[PDB]
DNA sequence: GACCACGGCCAC
DNA sequence: AACAGTGGCCGTGGTC
């Protein structure tokens, strides 16, 4: 730890890496060492060296290990002190934080690295000794689940860089229309992505109303709730809402894209990050593949870029209704048990009452906006609010609020429950027992503390799903491995398998079962399930 | 070139 | 916009 011997290091010894860019599938791979006794050991070349390790043990762990399955070598991730520190606070999410918070300076020498790895891990194991549910769910689901991420990470999907470059396009010379068509309207032209300059036309030049102010600054907001609240007050803001809709897809999703292929892989890579959320979900960057369009015609087109290799099918399987199932079991309400032991669907329940049709005729757009609205509803939207999303008087959306609740009493005692127990003990707890820490429950101004009450509340219910997908996924990549099956993305309820065509049903049936089964509740966890040769196909 | 705050908006 | 929650990436506008 400040002491040198010569390379290799002995067996079980922590690690330390410096990557010349912070995607491992990317990175020149820098410095390697290794840290064990009072010792630390420094490679002389670092791909070399990597040959001798037989498992990556320490900080960021995880990313070390997919920049070795890039180059052939089956380096699986073992402990890594980033994930004891993120169960003990998930406000513990980069080794800058952790070292300054637990004893130790996170630098870029690898050899530092490698001996605040080797501290940090045995401080952090002392502070969970005799956090029993915290030591299970690093050992069953944490540490195992960051060899799966990195299988995941190191495989990559495939990408029709083809279409997508020819649907940039498309997209673009309905852009310039769209400008156009906006630039006559203001009598002028301007830079339509300014958010300054358009509020001055909108409000200024034109007359129209503004309804709301932005956060920080004050300024009059031109975001798409104030404008949909007049798509008809103008036609003008009604081609404003489709030229944001394209230039957001093209910019973020359509060209950025095709330009990350892997020379060596040809195929796409994101991160997936373990320690970056609040509640236990996992996040994904460098591309977020998370956040995929979906929702629009144009979205679906861009979805069904993300394809299977040739000779292979995709196979995608998402919980249903899962925080509403899991807000069953955790709340006990009875009546809430029952509509999933008869296999009722609530979002489709909510879009029949919306838009005052037969459950029969409701199609997959109205379900998707009685999702957002079943949620928002849950977790504490207010009367006001839904009845501007609903487009209804203020009164009749305070009373679907109303019913919603009287349906499934315990719900609301499982809520004040909660939050006791949050004020109490300082933090709230998932089922099986992942931690965050709510300090604001107790603070003195309403605004604040009511906030910290639906952050409060909401991670016991987001995070039990979390926990259940991430323990899946350990259970399911073993078997995967043995039906030469992979294992591609996770989007928080939601995986994605990439099989051989002639193993793809063997396959959807077997990862159902799996997910299905992950750990019993009080309620039947159901899973749909479809195979296709893109993304979208097999969400059909 | 690198970093940042902000408004805004995609997904779950 | 806002008494829904959880994320990450865009361009703009700004500094060093
Ligand atoms: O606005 C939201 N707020 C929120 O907190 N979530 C959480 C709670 C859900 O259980 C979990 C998984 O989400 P999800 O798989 O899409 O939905 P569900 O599992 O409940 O239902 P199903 O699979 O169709 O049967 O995500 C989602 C949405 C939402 C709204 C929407 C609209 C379109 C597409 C997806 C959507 O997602
Ligand atoms: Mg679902
Ligand atoms: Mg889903
Ligand atoms: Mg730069």
């Amino acid at each position: 730890a400040l002491e040198e011997a010569p390379w290799p290091p002995p067996e079980g010894a922590f690690v330390g890496f410096v990557l010349s860019r912070k995607e491992p599938m990317w990175a020149d791979l820098l410095a390697l060492a290794a840290a064990r006794g009072g010792r630390v050991h420094r490679a002389p070349e670092p791909y070399k060296a990597l040959r001798d390790l037989k498992e990556a043990r320490g900080l960021l762990a995880k990313d070390l290990s997919v920049l070795a399955l890039r180059e052939g070598l089956g380096l699986p991730p073992g402990d890594d002190p980033m994930l004891l520190a993120y169960l003990l606070d998930p406000s513990n999410t980069t080794p800058e934080g952790v070292a300054r918070r637990y004893g130790g300076e996170w630098t870029e020498e690898a050899g530092e690295r490698a001996a605040l790895s080797e501290r940090l891990f045995a401080n952090l194991w002392g502070r969970l000794e005799g956090e029993e549910r915290l030591l299970w769910l690093y050992r069953e689901v944490e540490r195992p689940l960051s060899a799966v991420l990195a299988h995941m990470e190191a495989t990559g999907v495939r990408l029709d860089v083809a279409y997508l470059r020819a649907l940039s396009l498309e997209v673009a010379e309905e852009i310039a229309r769209l400008e156009a068509e906006v630039f006559r309207l203001a009598g002028h032209p301007f830079n339509l992505n300014s958010r300054d300059q358009l509020e001055r036309v909108l409000f200024d030049e034109l007359g129209l109303p503004a309804i709301g102010k932005t956060e920080k600054t004050g300024k009059r907001s031109t975001s798409a709730a104030v404008l949909e609240a007049l798509r008809e007050a103008h036609p003008i803001v009604e081609k404003i809402l489709q030229y944001r809709e394209l230039t957001k897809l093209k910019s973020t999703y359509i060209d950025p894209l095709p330009d990350l292929i892997h020379p060596r892989t040809g195929r796409l890579h994101t991160r997936f990050n373990q320690t970056a959320t609040a509640t236990g979900r996992l996040s994904s960057s460098d591309p977020n593949l998370q956040n995929i369009p979906v929702r629009t015609p144009l979205g679906q087109r861009i979805r069904r870029a993300f394809i299977a290799e040739e000779g292979w099918l995709l196979v995608a399987l998402d919980y249903s209704q899962i925080e509403l199932r899991v807000l069953a079991h955790l709340s006990g309400d009875e009546n809430l048990i029952r509509v999933f032991q008869e296999g009722r669907d609530i979002h489709t329940e909510t879009a029949s009452w919306m838009f005052g049709v037969p459950r029969e005729a409701v199609d997959p757009l109205m379900r998707r906006a009685a999702k957002t609205i079943n949620f928002g509803v849950l977790y504490g939207m207010s009367a006001h609010r839904l009845s501007q999303e609903l487009a209804i008087p203020y009164e009749e959306a305070q009373a679907f609020i109303e019913r919603y609740f009287q349906s499934f009493p315990k719900v609301r005692a499982w809520i004040e429950k909660t939050l006791e127990e949050g004020r109490r003990r300082g933090y709230v707890e998932t089922l099986f027992g992942r931690r965050r820490y709510v300090p604001d429950l107790e603070a003195r101004v309403k605004s604040v503390r009511e906030a910290a009450e639906r952050m409060a509340f909401n991670m016991p219910v987001q995070g039990t799903a979390a926990d259940l997908m991430k323990l899946a996924m350990v259970k399911l990549f073993p078997r995967l491995e043995e039906m030469g099956a992979r294992m591609l993305l996770q989007v928080h309820d939601e995986l994605v398998l990439e099989a051989p065509k002639e193993r793809a049903e063997a396959v959807a049936r077997l990862a159902k079962e799996v997910m299905e089964g992950v750990y019993p509740l009080a309620v039947p966890l159901e899973v749909e399930v479809g195979i296709g040769e893109d993304w979208l196909s097999a969400k059909e």
